[PDB]
């Protein structure tokens, strides 16, 4: 029941922001949520490209540096490719055929082509710092333990899409698929959409900033400064891709848009909040195995986890959820140097 | 079923185009294809603002223009608008689904992103030359005799869309819904797939052109000259889009990537022949609508007529396929003044 332009003439003001009528023609003139229209116009105003940034002193300084903070700073760029190969094609995927109003559908495809962009700045700077890129790329499948942080995502975002496409083939219903009995409930896939969305704020402005930090703590050295121009870069992305989230969320909570999908939000809000917390104690132990040869004079487990803790309670305050951790100053207050 | 992250370590050289493997690691630094990185990153290079173009002037030209040449101009921008609101989605949710090599996969991302930028220059242009652009908008969604090549178009890609969901959730075979019996077959979806991706290499590379022909006479007369700025721009984007399918096209019917596709395309040729036809033919009848009401210079339905079957020649043979038109050479060679 997709359809790439719905011949129906429907006024794009009075649509949700998802499960609507599919959107047919693509006008910027005006917007149920300028907000989304601000950050297709900000984000085109920082297009920047990946290969110009000048990473020569990258290789020097990667190879200076000791085998177990070569190990520290692979582990982690080898993690933010990993994620940000999945934002490249997932907000496209998973988001974009649910998509009912031009501005957000917009905004998605143009969120999703920046992360194209940050995936092919990775290349860039692992081509420029190892003699064969094919050993960092493979060992992404691989290594159990990248996957073990990463966990949750990739399936969240495929369940979507398989929900998504029997709602789009089969209609709401019980319907008999095989011989099976198949449930199509589109209250469970609002709700399954919205958990996504929480999910993929957790992601960016979580995951990534921890990252964004044992990246800068390089940067703070002198070292690594291609990879630290581009994060800085990224960083400056990102900030707008957790804004169009955290927007998303709050908007469908307010009731002012799909008002299922205010009573969604309240509904399951401790779903919510295990979300960020199961996010937050994957991040923790990955601090096992990017410390395992050792760690750096200002970067370890315990000054890691305590940033996570710090960073997850201002993410999800911003999303009106209970914080999980107790408050504390910023452990690293050095990162601000780096970030806006 | 579709997955936004493969687990399975696999050589990302050796996989086909469409069908296999999901895509995991987005790398950049190899590809089975080189043609789909170099249009990458032409197509980045080529990056540019709607809002920067001067269009102050094209207000007061449209106001003074005769009542049948508003008529030419304002149907013409419609009709591309169609076009760009479809092609900024459907790239992404008809081919990224299906794709199994990196380079193809950003490059369709990064192609459809270009059309969203050409969507938004429509909006650019039409809200400085009529100050009440919903009457044009709207008109786009009902406007009858537009929503006829729109129809087709959109069809190819929702059935290819729809038939790639069910392969996806059953696979092969034969099933039964809802006491229907449904059945899946790879060869039938491969063909739909070579079906969409003909279908818009003639949407790029003959409509489109004939609309640029549309917008450049305009020009030739120093009229609409904000608009003209802002076509050039988008033909140089439609140079590389063409490209890349006529590539796609190619590679799939010579055998080298897929044999059972150069089998299957050999099979269809004909009703790809007839495709080609009857869009150019399509092409051709819009004319009776664009000159109902008179002509201007340079610009005719014995002209546009005969561009569109030098255009069509040109690009059917470049993709191996018959010429269904006698040879002439370029009836308007002030066109290439515009274009290349
Ligand atoms: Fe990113
Ligand atoms: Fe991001
Ligand atoms: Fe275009
Ligand atoms: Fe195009
Ligand atoms: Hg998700
Ligand atoms: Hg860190
Ligand atoms: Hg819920
Ligand atoms: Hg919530
Ligand atoms: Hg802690
Ligand atoms: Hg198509
Ligand atoms: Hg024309
Ligand atoms: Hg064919
Ligand atoms: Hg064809
Ligand atoms: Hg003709
Ligand atoms: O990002
Ligand atoms: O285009």
């Amino acid at each position: 029941a997709y359809t790439t332009f719905s011949q129906t003439k429907n006024d794009q003001l009075k649509e949700p922001m998802f499960f609507g009528q599919p959107v047919n023609v693509a006008r910027y003139d005006q917007q149920k949520y300028d907000i989304f229209e601000k950050l297709i116009e900000k984000q085109l105003s920082f297009f920047w490209r990946p290969e110009e940034v000048d990473v020569s002193r990258d290789r020097i300084d990667y190879q200076a540096l000791p085998e177990h903070e070569k190990h520290i700073f692979i582990s982690n760029l080898k993690y933010q490719t990993l994620l940000e190969s999945i934002q490249g094609r997932s907000p496209n995927v998973a988001l974009l055929p649910l998509i009912s109003i031009p501005e957000l559908e917009t905004w998605v495809e143009t969120w999703a082509f920046s992360e194209t962009i940050h995936s092919r700045s990775y290349t860039h700077i692992i081509r420029n710092i190892v003699n064969d890129p094919s050993v960092v790329f493979d060992d992404i499948v691989t290594n159990e333990q990248i996957q073990k942080r990463a966990e949750g995502i990739s399936s969240y975002y495929d369940e979507l899409i398989e929900m998504t496409s029997y709602w789009h083939l089969l209609g709401e219903g019980t319907h008999t698929v095989n011989g099976k009995t198949v449930t199509v409930s589109l209250r469970e896939l609002k709700k399954k959409l919205y958990l996504c969305l929480m999910s993929v704020n957790a992601l960016e402005a979580i995951r990534f900033y921890v990252s964004f930090a044992c990246s800068f703590a390089f940067a703070e050295r002198e070292l690594m400064e291609g990879n630290a121009k581009i994060i800085r870069l990224i960083a400056r992305d990102e900030a707008l891709h957790l804004t169009g989230t955290q927007h998303m969320l709050n908007l469908l909570r307010s009731g002012a848009d799909d008002p299922e999908m205010a009573e969604i939000a309240e509904e399951c809000k401790q779903e919510c909040y295990d979300l960020f917390v199961q996010a937050a104690q994957q991040e923790k132990d990955w601090a096992d195995y990017l410390f395992r040869d050792g760690s750096m004079i200002g970067l370890n487990k315990d000054i890691l986890c305590q940033y996570v803790e710090y960073i997850t309670n201002i993410r999800m305050q911003a999303v009106g959820l209970d914080l999980p951790f107790n408050t504390r100053s910023n452990p690293i207050p050095w990162i601000n140097t780096w970030l806006v």
